[PDB]
């Protein structure tokens, strides 16, 4: 039933409230997703001024229901949706804790996020804005989390640093349905995401334009 909500192009709205080392900020994003081709197109702005962290560190936080149709937990949870929570551990640096609700509100798929970052170095790669404006593709293994009627995933993200090094970000993820309704649990499978970051030449606010392709593969 939920998968039928994704037969065409679906409008997306994203809202994030963040606090990293006491630096508070908010983000709004808008665009669309197409599960037929696994394509996401979104623009995000910081609505509070300068973004105090690099845009690439927010990519994974800022809708896996759009993975290209190859049983899908993320789609079957809709329209009631799912909670997505992560801890992201930046090597030699701080950690993010995120909680989000992803659900339909009318025709729009809405991702509403709270993010708290702690224990960051003010001069490190994150708060010091030392990361390149790109995002390395990753193949993520999605597994059933039977004890919570949802899924889990653990994976590394490597952010390119402006000195040629990499900043590792260990991701720990758990998703659980919001509704009491039935949901499909997937076979363990991989999602390949490949991302292109760009700028809107007419946007004066701190912002990110994002194009992503998400494809699924079995075992
Ligand atoms: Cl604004
Ligand atoms: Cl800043
Ligand atoms: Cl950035
Ligand atoms: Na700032």
């Amino acid at each position: 039933k939920g998968e039928e909500l994704f037969t065409g192009v679906v409008p997306i709205l994203v809202e994030l409230d963040g606090d990293v080392n006491g630096h508070k900020f908010s983000v709004r994003g808008e665009g669309e997703g197409d599960a037929t081709n696994g394509k996401l197109t979104l623009k995000f702005i910081c609505t509070t001024g300068k973004l105090p962290v690099p845009w690439p560190t927010l990519v994974t936080t800022l809708v896996q229901c759009f993975s290209r149709y190859p049983h899908d937990f993320f789609k079957s949870a809709m329209p009631e949706g799912y909670v997505q929570e992560r801890t992201i551990s930046f090597k030699d640096d701080g950690t993010y804790k995120t909680r989000a609700e992803v659900k339909f509100e009318g025709d729009t798929l809405v991702n509403r996020i709270e993010l708290k970052g702690i224990d960051f170095k003010e001069d490190g790669n994150i708060l010091g804005h030392k990361l390149e404006y790109n995002f390395n593709s990753h193949n993520v293994y999605i597994t059933a989390d039977k004890q919570k009627n949802g899924i889990k995933a653990n994976f590394k993200i490597r952010h390119n640093v402006e000195d040629g090094s990499v900043q590792l970000a260990d991701h720990f993820q758990q998703n659980t349905p919001i509704g009491d309704g039935p949901v499909l649990l997937p076979d363990n499978h991989y999602l390949s995401t490949q991302s292109v970051l760009s700028k809107d030449p007419n946007e004066k606010r701190d912002h990110m334009v994002l194009l992503e392709f998400v494809t699924a593969a079995g075992i």
